[PDB]
């Protein structure tokens, strides 16, 4: 029973685990034989002494292997199963345009998402503030949307990775949870559960993103592109700023507005596209739907430019009982906040920062983010308008447009937003939106 | 925003630029407003023309503030910021004896290194190896390590000089690389935003050396001596030697344990010895922390006798979340390879030569490196007790011992290490481990 503390303590003194013993192990954690402690134990064992990449893929293997992998081979799509996972962000609306358009360009993408974790924003949450829009499809329900459609986006069954559910628990509460193996072996136990082809990975970096530092967004990067394609998936990553929000808008129903908007074409914000279309090109060429990015870019302005991206999220949020109409009719079915109003700078100048940890807590403390489960989301709830890093503030240039339940709701995030907004004299450096590429 | 093409007319021409066209130019780069093209152009026209002594420092300047530039006046700090910096090498560990010696004689060594690279091996990888070590603190751990301790290595190099990315990027597809004082502004940029008082450079000679032939390297040391100085940092340059192995280990666990042994007087290579005491030598009289080479030495060897220099190394572990005890304690620590043992040379005779790259190319592929970025690393494995230049070989005598994961690899790298030892019937001659001093 407990002869993990034997393969604790292999780890304790610096030795490599093998697979039958992290399969062990893992299968321990999933079955409630290996304790609290121990779990405990030899996550800080690898904190302090890391592991190398044949543990590293033994160990995302093992927790994907802890539940259901999707088999896709049964329906025969002519084309690649492809995903994305992003660490997370302010404004990170990329998904729900980035799906329809792989989809768009023959990709087949089977999205598993997460709510909102913190001061981010999550997908489901977003999709959510879609009437009617059903996260939970059955099996039947879901593999013909993906047969058809090609693309849906649905919750995290409890079949998916559960091992990671006790293990990152545990971790959560004894200071594990910093630790890239072991953030590594989360992350894509889920994704891997989908059954891909490939995959590309969003790691934000900056105020607002998972790791704090540059380098330590790049180490996470790295790590998961090698141990991914070490598992057999071929993977790339992009290094993606959030030093401020990423769309024009945070919230929940302002960000599907925004991926509307985007899909169709009657607005696209400048960062959110490249970040988007980059993301977009990466699928692509690991899904081998094109030899290199002026091809893949090609088709995929095609798609956003004749209106088959923005058709195919119409259908699919038609498949998982949303409105029939709703990319032509949204603002039929999106909440409305009851107050809505800009914030404006004390000073003049021009941005230079943005606490975009911050910010998502604002959109937070005004409903859009629930601090705990059982907690009813106001999805009307957000920014919008976000004036952007570099940009000249006077006093008829506003920070955002906050959108609150009530005055005092809204007063709070006016203070909170007016404090994270940092203005100089001097005009700033410039940011790109993509950092880096990183491949295998 | 195209004044860009104007400087690039004006340097075509021959004429020599203005610190402020200079300084928008490189700042255009980093911004992004710069075309690859217009780049590539004034490259090209750089490589043509050279530089002045004036526009070589602007350029460098131009790059050392493209980004961040460490401050330490508010620190009151009452010695000299010095480091070295080096074109690199084979069992090259300087750096990990070098810091906590000049530390220990009153200088403080704020020592901001890389990770990836090819045949030669990072110095954060080295310290990597030791559990629980930290190369990423925040700035204000940074300030107060350095303030306590007087010396950290770190890895933070994103922030710092990063007109560089996209210049060097765009060198290396144009033929631009090789033009010396392009070289000399993208090598010692970096180097020169930690906020120097002092600096010595470690140019290497060899086969295994970066510049081919003792003239160039000649010829690249005078120039960034040049640069540095008139940078109004004190600069001196050493050749120092690279036909073989500089340390008698290879890899990064192993590294570590040599230099720790080295500090404490366990085990000195002579020729690591000389290198690392030349080095040390020119920051303390750069630094003006001794008044010629012989205080310099007698201050160095002092703190080697007396186990000063071996605390500082662990107060620098230490302080950065590393064991309090490594060096009492370092093979508790250090991981250790699942099977070690030495290689035999088919034949008999003299080291007459050694393929370096070889060497370092055998060490990654054993797992001691990385051949792409995505790659993660086994400490535990390299060589040691290696055999130098010179030596008699026969089977009582082993060319150095392995330490590999598996047999596999170990029979894998034993072919790499007796295809690159060259024996001959006759003794070769000897050379020295360190070369011309510079101090233009
Ligand atoms: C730290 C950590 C975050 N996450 C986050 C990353 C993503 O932002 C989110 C996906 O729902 O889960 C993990 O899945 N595992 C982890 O170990
Ligand atoms: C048409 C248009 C919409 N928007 C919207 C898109 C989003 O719905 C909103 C989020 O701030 O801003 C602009 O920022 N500029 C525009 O020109
Ligand atoms: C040409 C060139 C090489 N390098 C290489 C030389 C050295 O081998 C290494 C510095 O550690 O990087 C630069 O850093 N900048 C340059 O411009
Ligand atoms: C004591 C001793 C150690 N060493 C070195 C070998 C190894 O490279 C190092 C231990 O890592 O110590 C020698 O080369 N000769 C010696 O006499």
């Amino acid at each position: 029973m407990f002869l993990a503390q034997e393969i604790i303590r292999k780890k304790r003194d610096g030795h490599a685990l093998s697979d039958e013993e992290i399969r062990f192990f893992i299968n321990g954690i999933r079955d409630n034989t290996i304790s609290e402690g121990q779990i405990a134990a030899l996550a800080m064992t690898i904190f302090f002494h890391d592991m190398t990449m044949p543990e590293r893929v033994s160990l995302t293997m093992a927790m994907r292997d802890s539940g259901t992998v999707l088999d896709w081979k049964s329906l025969n799509l002519n084309g690649p199963i492809v995903d994305k996972h992003s660490t997370g962000g302010v404004g990170d609306v990329t998904s729900l345009m980035l799906g329809p358009m792989v989809a768009a360009c023959g990709g087949y993408v089977p999205m598993i998402s997460g709510r909102g974790l913190g001061h981010t924003g999550g997908t489901l949450d977003k999709l959510e503030a879609i009437p009617g829009f059903d996260i939970f499809p059955d099996d039947n329900r879901f593999r013909e949307i993906i047969q058809d459609v090609g693309v849906a986006i649905i919750g995290q069954t409890s079949s998916l990775a559960p091992a990671d559910k006790r293990f990152y628990a545990t971790r959560d509460i004894t200071a594990t949870v910093d630790s890239i193996p072991l953030i590594t072996g989360s992350i894509l136990a889920k994704k891997l559960a989908e059954g891909l082809d490939a995959l590309v990975m969003d790691v934000k970096v900056g105020s607002g993103a998972f790791m704090p530092t540059y380098e330590l967004s790049e180490a996470l990067a790295e790590a998961i592109v090698g141990v991914a394609n070490g598992a057999g998936v071929r993977t790339t990553a992009l290094l993606t700023d959030m030093n401020q929000v990423l769309a024009s808008s945070a919230g929940n129903a302002v960000e599907v507005r925004e991926a509307v908007q985007f899909l169709t074409g009657e607005y696209r914000n400048p960062r959110l596209f490249d970040v988007t279309m980059a993301l977009c090109v990466e699928m692509l060429i690991s899904g081998q739907l094109a030899k290199d990015d002026a091809e893949a870019r090609a088709k995929l302005q095609a798609v956003l430019d004749n209106g088959k991206a923005a058709e195919v999220f119409g259908r699919m949020v038609a498949a998982q009982k949303g409105p029939s109409d709703f990319v032509e009719n949204y603002d039929k079915y999106l909440p409305t906040a009851m107050l809505s109003k800009a914030v404006y700078a004390d000073t003049e100048g021009f941005i230079s920062a943005m606490d975009t940890r911050a910010l998502g807590m604002a959109v937070v403390s005004m409903g859009g983010g629930r601090r705990q489960a059982s907690d009813t989301i106001d999805y009307s709830v957000g920014f919008t308008d976000m004036a952007r890093l570099g940009d000249s503030i006077d006093g008829q240039r506003p920070l955002a447009v906050i959108h609150a339940k009530d005055e005092a709701s809204w007063q709070e995030a006016a203070k909170a937003v007016k404090a994270a907004i940092i203005l100089d004299d001097k005009a700033p450096a410039s940011t790109p939106s993509v950092y880096r590429r990183i491949t295998e």
